[PDB]
C-alpha cells in the first residue's frame, strides 16, 4: 500500500518500493529511514543520543540531544548543526532561523511549484505537507514530499512564506537533503565537458565536502543535476543506489559532506552562488522539484528506475512513447553556406534514402551569414531561402518530408536590429564592457518585456508556418550580472531568467503541442530534467564522432531514456576529432540513440547513398526496440575499456550492438553475455539462423569476432520464437 | 532434469544449477561450458579457431586448430599446448602421451577411487565415464564426472591404466582442470599460518601463474586445498564464483594460469613435488576426488553451496546433523602436569557448570611428562592416572560426563620403546641424521607393518575402553624422504603414507562409529575435506584468543560448516597472544563455533564459574541454531576491519554476534543489517522485547551500541512470532 | 639569488628553492610558474590559447583569450572565468568587478596585515606589491607576495580599498590561489574529530570541487587550515 | 565550544562581520597579553586540538594536541599534529589507566614513550600511585631530560606511519651526535616475521653506538639493512633505540 500516512509522531511517505519515514521530535524533524518499504517502523536504526564534544544543544541541561548529530531532512546553521545548511534566510539583524514543525496535511493528485517544471500524470500520488514556523521571525517553511505508485521515486520541494512586516532575503534554499548513517559509500556523477558530455565519474566518499555545481546560469556541459549515493562495491547488477536529481536548468549544486563522526549529508538545489531572493511581506518562494530514486539492483537498476520515472512523469505524454522521426540536419552539411537550390537538392536525397524530417539549421534569419551577427532578428531571409519560408516549407512537404527549424531565442548579437533598438535587453553591468562568447550576448529573460517579445515573435512564426519540429539552441553562458535596479534584484535575475525561460517554453510547447521540440546548447550544455519536461529530445553533443560518442551516450542515457538522445551519422574525417570511422560504425553508434543524419547527402557516392538507405531501413525496424524498449549496458566505454556494448529488449525483439575502439592482436575474443532473457525462451539470431536458449545467451554468451582494424562494430539481432 | 546425457558429440554433466558440457572433437575433449544450466547447447561461446602464432597443430595443413588455444578439461605437454599440464606419464624414452577419447559410459549411484576419501549418499547421482587411450603407449586414462541432484557441485577423478608390458611412471596427475574464457577474474584462497589458519586472501588474476601448494606431506596450516575463481567485483551477496577443492590431506597444488591470449586455466590435485608413481603392467592409479562448486550469489552463495555439499555428502551421516557435546579439555589447563586427583576435580567443576564431555589430552601414555619423549608408546600410565584408564573412565562416567582421549598415532619419539624396538619405522634417509620437529619423528605409514601395528594398538584401546570421543593430533611435517628400496619407491611414499592414513582412519572410524573423532594438527594444520570425510569436527587453531580467533573462524567456516569448527573458551592472559579479553567475548566468539572449554576450572572465582554456567546454558539453547542453521557473514574480520559480525538463521530463531576489536571515540555507531529474513515476518528481540519486521532489520538495521573499551562484544537474539 | 625581480612583463618572487613567476598580460595577471627556481623564464609551459567552447572573451573578435582558460593567481566571477572566485565585491547594483594590474612596487623587510598574525624575522625578505584597480567601481585590490631567504615558502595576503563614495560589501576574499596545469594529483589534508585530531587524509584529485572548511568560528577539531 | 546564534550586529551586515571581528578581538587580546608578559609560556587549548592552527601558533608556542591521552589513540593524533607543525608545539601527557577516553589499559612504558615523541608532561594523580609507579615516572623524567633537546630541537623522521591499516608506529629524531627511534606495536601478532626498521638521514660512514647493547653500527647498516624489531607477546608494547654517533 502506497501514499502518505501519519501515525503518532511518524510520517510515512510511501512510493513503490521506496519509503521516507520522518519523526516529529518536539518540533524537530528527524530522518528515520529512507530506502526499501518498512511498515510498523520501530526505530532499530535510531541515532544513539550521546554527549558528542563541541556538539551543542537547544537546552542547557541535555547534552545528548544535538542537531549536530541528529539525521535530518533539512539543514539550518546557528542552532548547533555545523553541517552545510539547505535553508538560510536573512531577517532583521540575523540569518539564524529556527523552523519548528507545527502541522501536517496530506494532498492527493496534481501538485507542484508555480512557474517551475514539475511531474505530470499525478492522479495516483499523495503529497505530505509539513508546515514549519519560526514564530520569532514570522516565517513559514512548508516541505512537500510526493509519492508515486508506479516508480521508486519521491519528489520534493518547499515553500517559504514571509509573514512578517519587513523584507527578508533567502540566501540558501535547496530542494532535497538527506542525512545517511555512517557507512562506506561511493558516488556516481555525470560531468565531463563540451564535446565530452555526461562523463560518468565514480569515487569513494571521503571526509570533507565534495560538490558539483554550475554558476553559468545553465546546468552546463560539465555537470548534470544528479548525484548517486551508492553502497560500497555497487555493480551494474547489484547493490543499493540512491539518485538525487533536480528538475531545473539554471545554477545548481549537488554535494556530499562526510562530517567528523563519519555521517554523510547529501543535497541538491539552486546554487547559493549568484542567488539571493527578496521577499516582501506576504510574498513566498518555491524551490524547483528534486527527485530521490532508489534501486537495490545496482547501476542498471537505477538507470531503469530513473528512465521510467522520466518517461512516465516528466517527458511530455504526447511524445514519451512516440517513435521519433529520422531527420536530416544541414548544419555540419553546409554551415551557413546554403540557399534554396542546395536545400531542396539535399531534401531530394534525404527523401530517396527514406529520411522522414528535414531540419533547416542556423543561418536562415536576419543577415546570419556567419556566427558574428543577427541573433535576435527572427526575420526570414527570403533572399537566401529563395522566397518565403512558407514556400520553402511547402516544397519540403511536397517532397514527402516533415519540416523542422533552428532557433536560438535567448540570445542577441551586438550586430543586430534587435540590439540597435534595445541594447538594454542584454545581460550586462552599467559601466562595464560586454563579455563576449561566440561573439554574442545573452538576452535578459528576467525582463518581462523580453519574455513578451519572444512569445510574440515565436507565436507568430509558429502560427503562420507549417513547422513540424523545432531545434532550440542556446550557445553561451551568462556573464556580467548587473541588470537589477538594486544589488538584490541582480542577485535574483539568474533565477528570474529561468522563470522567464520556463514561462516562454511552457507557453509555446503547450500552444503548439503538435510540434516536436528538441533542446540544444552547443550540444549537451543544458541537458537536464528541467528541459526534458518541455523538450522530449535533446541534441546530446556537438561531437558526432562515432567513437567519441561512446562515453557521451553512456552518460547521456545513464538516467535519461534513450528516446531523448539525439544522435546523427556525420561526415568523415569527423569535424571535431579529425578521425576516419567506418560508415557502418557511425550508423550502429547513432542507432543506439535517436537517429538522424548530418552530412551533405548530395556529395556522397552512389554506394554511400545505398548504405544510408539500408541504415534507414534497418532503423525503421529497430526504432521501437531502441526508443520504446529496455536498455541494458553490457560493456561500458570508460577511460580504460577498449569496448562498448549495449543491449535493448522489446517484447519478442532483442538487439545487441558491439564496438571495439583499437584493433587488437593475439588477444582472445571477448565473451559477451546478454541480460534479462527467458532461460527457457528460444532466441533466433538473424545473421546465422541459429536458435539459442536464453540460458545460453545469458550464461555462456557470444564469442565476439572482428577483423583487424580500428573502430569496427557489429550488431546481433534476435527474435524470440 | 539432472544427471548425465550423451547427445551426438556433446556430453552434459548436469547437477543442480550447474552443468559441464564437453564436446568430443575427433578424439580431443573440449570444455564448451561450465556454469549455470544450459539445455540444447548450440555453441554461442565456442572458441574462434584462428592461426595463432607459435601455437602448433596435430596436422600439417590446418593452422587454426591448436591445443594451445582450445579450452580443455585435462592438459598434456608436447602436443602443442604449452599451458601447465595435469597428466604427464613417462613411458619408454618419452613423457609425451596423446590420450584420445574412445568411448563414453554412464554409471548410476555410489562411485569413487579406492582407498581415498570420496562422497557418500550417492543414490541420486550419475557419473560420466570418459574412456581415453594412447594407442602407441598402450595406456588408458578414464575421466569421471559425477552429478549431485541436491547441490551445485560436480565431483571428478581419473584412473590411469598401464596396458603395456613395461613399467611406466606417472609424474603429474591432477584431479580437476578447467579452461575459462578470457575475462577479468579475481581469486579467493585460504592461506595464513599456524595460529593464523585459513586467512582469507583475495587478489586479481594476472598474466603468469599463481599457485598455492603444500610439500609438507599434510595439507598444512598455511594453505587449504581450495581455489575460488570469481567474476570481477564479486561481493558477499552477488556475482559468479567457481570453487575447486580437493578431498585429500597430503601434498597438493591449486593453480591459476593466465596465458599469452588472456585465457585462464585452473586446476587442483596431488602436488607434482614429492610425487612419482610407478605402474607395472596391468596396474592402475586413481586420483583423489576434486569438487567444482558454483554460485551466482556471491561469496555467501559459495559458502552455503560448499557447506551444504560437505554436510550432505562428505561429513559422516552419523554426525552431520547431530549436536556436538560441550567439552572441557585439560591441555591449556594443565599441560603435562596432572594426575587423577586433578582430573576428577576438574571433572567435578565441569559437571557443575553443565559441560557434557571431558577430554583427557596429551600426557596419559608412556613416560610422556613433556613433549620430548614417549610418542609411539600407547601404554596407559597407570601411575599418573592413579589406576587403570578403565577406572578413570568409570569415574568420569559416574560424574555424568562423556569421556574423550587424545592420540597422536602417526608419530614416534627417539626416546620411546617403539623407536628402541623399530628405528626403521621412522621416515628417514639411510646415512642422514634425523630432522627433528617438536623433538619427534614421523612414522612411515607407507610401511604396511606400521599400519597393521596402529590398527592393532588402537583397536585394542577402543574395544577395551568405554571412550566416547577421540582427538587425533598430528604435530609435525614430513622431512628426510628415503624409505624406499628404490628412488621411485621413495617418490611414492608420501602418497602411500596418505593411503595408509586413510586405511587406518576409515577402519577405526567405521569399526567404532559411535565415537566422535575430532581431527587436529597443532590446530588447523590439516583441516581439509579429506579429513572431514572421517572426522566430523576439527580443532580449528591452537590460537584460543577471542580476538585472534576472528579471522581464523572467518576462514575456517568459509567453505566448511560451522559444526566442524572446534572453538574453546580459554584462560587470560591468553597463552598465544599475551592478551586480556572479557570472558563474555571469549564466550561469544567460541559460540560462533563448536563450543568447548580449555582452562583450569578449579582455579576460577565463584563468579567466573557462574559466568561459565550461564554460557553453557545459553549455548545449549543456541547450539542447534549455530550447528544446524544457516550462516550469514555480516561484517568480515579482515586486515583493515575493526569489527566482526555473524548471523545464524534456524527456523524461528535468528541470532547475531557482534565484536569490536579496538575501542573507538567520536565515531558514529555502526548500522548492522540482518539478511535472509521474511520482510513481513515479525521478529521479537529478546533483550528489549521489541518486535521488528524483517524488512526493518534487513533494510534499516541495528544501531550497534558499545561502552568504551577493547574487545567488547554483544549478541542479539530474535524469535520469529 | 633571492628576493623580488621585475623584468619587462614578468614578476619573479624568489624564495629559497621556490619561485612564483607572474606575467602581466594587458592588465590580467597570469601564473606562469610556481615551483623550483627558474631564472630567465621563457614560457615553455605557457597555456596554448585556443577557442574553447563556452569559454568567453573580454573582446568580441578574439575567441582564444579567455579567463576561463588562463592560469591565474586570483579569481573573479562574471568576466568569463567560471572556476570558483577568490575575490567578489558588491558595489552598486552588481558584484562584478574587473581588477586590472596598474603598478608594481617592491618592499624590503617587515610587512603584514594589521591586526592579524603574520610572519616575524623578516629582515631578509622582499615583498612584491601588485596594485590592481577597477576604474568603474573605484576599488583597489593590492596583492602582496613575500620571499624568504632561508625557507621554500612564499607568504601572501591582499588589501582591498574602497575609493568610491558609496558603501561596498566584500563577499569573498581568499588569501592565496593558484591554477596548476592539468596533470594527475593527489591531495593530503588533516581532518579527523575531537579526540581524533589532525587525521591524515589522502585522496585522488577528481573532477568537481573538494573542500574542507570550518563554519564554527574556530578552525576546529575536524579540519586544519592546510591543503597539500 | 563553537559559535552559534549570530545576531549581535545593529544590522545584518554587522552580524556578518562579527565572526571575523571576533578573531580580530581575540588577536588584539592575545598579542597584547603575550607581548606584555613575554616571559610567560602560553599553551593554547580548545578541548584539546579544536583550534590548533598557525594563527594561534604565532602567539602560543605550544598547544594541547588532544583531550585524548590514550597512548595508542595518540599515535594517529601525533602523526597529524606534527605533520606540518614542529614537535616542540605538541603537548603530550602520560595519564592514568584505564584511560579515561578509550577505557583501555596500556603499559606505563608505552604511555611514556608515546608522550616522549611530543612535548612531555604528566596528568594523573601522583599521590595515588604505588612506590614502583613513582620510580618509573622518575626514570621517565630523567630519560626525557636527556631526550628533550633531541625531540624538541632535532629533525623528525617518520619511519612507520600509524594509519587506519598499519599495526605499527615508528618515529626517529636526529640532533647532532644523537639519534633516537621509538617503535610501538598496537595489536599482539603471532607467527609473523619481525619488522625490519631502517633509519634515515645518517652518515653512511658514521659510526653509531646503540646504548642498549653497546654495538657500533655504520650509518649504512642502519639505513640500508635496518633493525630487526623484537617484541614479547602482548598489545600496546613499545621500545626505544638510542644511538650516539662516535
Ligand atoms: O550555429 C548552429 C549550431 O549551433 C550549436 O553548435 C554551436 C557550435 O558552433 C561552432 O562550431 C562548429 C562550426 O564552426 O560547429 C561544429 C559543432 O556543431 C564544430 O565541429 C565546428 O567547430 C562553435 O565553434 C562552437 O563554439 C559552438 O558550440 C548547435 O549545437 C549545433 O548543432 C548547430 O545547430
Ligand atoms: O601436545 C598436546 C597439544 O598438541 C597440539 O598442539 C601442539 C602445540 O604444543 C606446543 O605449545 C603450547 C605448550 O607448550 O601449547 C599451546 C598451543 O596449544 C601453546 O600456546 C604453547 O606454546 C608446541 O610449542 C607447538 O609447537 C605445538 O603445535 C594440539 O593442537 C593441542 O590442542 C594439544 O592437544
Ligand atoms: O575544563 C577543563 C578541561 O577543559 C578542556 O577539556 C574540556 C572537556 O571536558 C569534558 O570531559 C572530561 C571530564 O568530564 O575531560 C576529559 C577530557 O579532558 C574527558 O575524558 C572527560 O569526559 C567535556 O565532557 C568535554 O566536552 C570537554 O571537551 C581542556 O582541553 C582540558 O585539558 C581541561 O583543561
Amino acid at each position: 500500500h502506497m501514499g502518505v500516512r501519519i501515525e503518532n509522531n511518524l510520517f510515512y511517505v510511501e512510493s513503490k518500493n521506496l519509503s521516507l519515514i520522518i519523526e516529529n521530535r518536539n518540533g524537530y524533524l528527524l530522518l528515520k529511514h529512507l530506502g526499501k518499504t518498512i511498515k510498523n517502523y520501530k526505530g532499530s536504526n535510531s541515532v544513539y543520543e550521546r554527549d558528542h564534544a563541541f556538539s551543542g544543544n537547544p537546552t542547557a541541561t541535555n547534552r545528548t540531544f544535538s542537531l549536530d548529530t541528529q539525521r535530518q531532512i533539512f539543514g539550518q546553521h546557528g542552532l548547533g548543526d555545523f553541517r552545510k545548511p539547505t535553508i538560510q534566510v536573512q531577517h532583521s539583524v540575523t540569518e539564524v532561523t529556527d523552523f519548528r514543525f507545527v502541522e501536517a496535511k496530506i494532498l492527493k493528485g496534481q501538485n507542484g511549484p508555480q512557474g517551475l517544471p514539475s511531474p505530470h500524470s499525478m492522479d495516483d500520488t499523495e503529497t505530505l505537507v509539513l508546515m514549519l514556523e519560526d514564530s520569532k521571525a514570522q516565517l513559514s517553511l512548508t516541505l512537500y514530499y510526493t509519492t508515486f505508485n508506479n516508480d521508486a521515486t519521491i519528489a520534493s520541494y518547499s515553500k517559504l512564506d514571509n509573514n512578517s512586516n519587513q523584507e527578508v532575503v533567502i540566501h540558501k534554499d535547496f530542494s532535497f537533503m538527506a542525512d545517511f548513517p555512517a557507512a562506506d559509500y561511493e558516488i556516481v556523477t555525470l560531468q565531463g565537458a563540451y564535446a565530452r558530455e555526461k562523463t560518468v565519474r565514480r569515487q569513494q566518499v571521503e571526509q570533507g565536502i565534495f560538490s558539483i555545481s554550475s554558476n553559468r546560469g545553465a546546468s552546463g556541459h560539465a555537470q548534470t543535476p544528479a548525484l548517486l549515493l551508492c553502497e560500497q562495491g555497487v555493480t551494474e547488477d547489484a547493490g543499493n543506489v540512491f539518485a538525487i536529481q533536480l528538475m531545473y536548468s539554471g545554477n545548481f549544486e549537488a554535494f556530499v559532506q562526510k562530517n567528523q563522526l563519519n555521517e554523510v549529508r547529501v543535497a541538491i538545489g539552486i546554487n547559493p552562488e549568484n542567488f539571493s531572493w527578496k521577499l516582501a511581506p506576504e510574498e513566498y518562494f518555491e524551490t524547483p522539484v528534486a527527485l530521490v530514486t532508489h534501486s537495490d539492483q545496482g547501476l542498471t537498476g537505477i538507470s531503469h528506475e530513473s528512465q521510467n520515472f522520466v518517461l512516465k512523469h516528466i517527458m511530455l505524454s504526447e511524445f514519451s512513447k512516440k517513435e521519433r522521426p529520422i531527420l536530416i540536419n544541414n548544419w555540419e552539411a553546409t554551415y551557413f553556406d546554403f540557399q534554396r537550390e542546395k536545400l531542396l537538392e539535399l531534401a531530394d536525397e534525404a527523401k530517396k534514402v527514406g529520411i522522414e524530417l528535414f531540419v533547416l539549421d542556423d543561418g536562415w534569419f536576419g543577415n546570419r551569414f556567419d556566427d558574428n551577427r543577427a541573433l535576435g532578428d527572427w526575420v526570414v531571409n527570403e533572399e537566401k531561402l529563395g522566397g518565403s519560408l512558407e514556400s520553402l516549407i511547402s516544397a519540403i512537404h511536397e517532397r514527402g518530408l516533415q519540416f523542422g527549424l533552428w532557433l536560438e531565442p535567448e540570445m542577441i548579437s551586438v550586430d543586430s536590429d534587435l540590439y540597435r533598438q534595445h541594447p538594454d535587453w542584454a545581460i550586462q553591468v552599467p559601466g562595464y564592457e560586454h563579455t563576449y562568447s561566440r561573439n554574442q550576448l545573452v538576452l535578459n529573460l528576467a525582463n518581462p518585456q523580453v519574455v513578451e517579445y519572444l512569445k510574440s515573435v515565436l507565436d507568430q512564426l509558429l502560427f503562420y508556418h507549417d513547422i513540424d519540429y523545432i531545434k532550440w539552441n542556446m550557445n553561451r553562458n551568462i556573464t556580467k550580472l548587473g541588470n537589477g535596479l538594486t544589488y538584490l534584484e541582480t542577485q535574483m535575475q539568474s533565477h528570474q531568467y529561468m522563470l522567464g525561460l520556463y514561462e516562454l517554453v511552457s507557453y509555446l510547447t503547450e500552444k503548439h503541442s503538435h510540434i516536436l521540440f528538441e533542446s540544444c546548447s552547443g550540444g549537451g550544455g543544458r541537458n537536464d530534467l528541467g528541459m526534458m519536461r518541455y523538450f522530449p529530445q535533446v541534441w546530446a553533443s556537438d561531437n558526432t564522432d562515432a567513437i567519441a560518442r561512446l562515453p557521451i551516450q553512456y552518460g547521456s542515457s545513464y538516467l535519461y531514456p534513450t528516446i531523448s538522445m539525439g544522435a546523427h551519422v556525420s561526415a568523415v574525417p569527423n569535424h571535431q576529432m579529425g578521425r576516419m570511422t567506418p560508415l557502418e560504425t557511425r550508423g550502429l553508434v547513432a542507432m543506439m540513440g535517436n537517429l538522424g543524419y548530418e552530412l551533405d547527402l548530395t556529395n556522397l557516392s552512389d554506394e554511400e547513398k545505398a548504405t544510408i538507405a539500408n541504415q534507414v531501413n534497418l532503423y525503421k525496424e529497430l526504432r521501437p526496440v531502441v526508443q520504446l524498449g529496455q536498455q541494458y549496458r553490457l560493456i561500458n566505454p570508460d577511460t580504460v575499456s577498449n569496448e562498448a556494448a549495449v543491449q535493448f529488449n522489446y517484447g519478442n525483439q532483442t538487439i545487441v550492438t558491439y564496438v571495439r575502439v583499437l584493433s587488437v592482436v593475439e588477444t582472445m575474443e571477448t565473451t559477451l553475455k546478454l541480460k534479462d532473457l527467458d532461460e527457457e525462451g528460444l532466441y533466433k539470431l538473424q545473421e546465422n539462423g541459429e536458435v539459442y536458449s536464453g540460458a545460453e545467451l545469458m550464461y555462456a554468451g557470444l564469442t565476439v569476432i572482428l577483423s583487424q582494424g580500428d573502430f569496427l562494430s557489429r550488431q546481433y539481432i534476435f527474435r524470440k520464437l
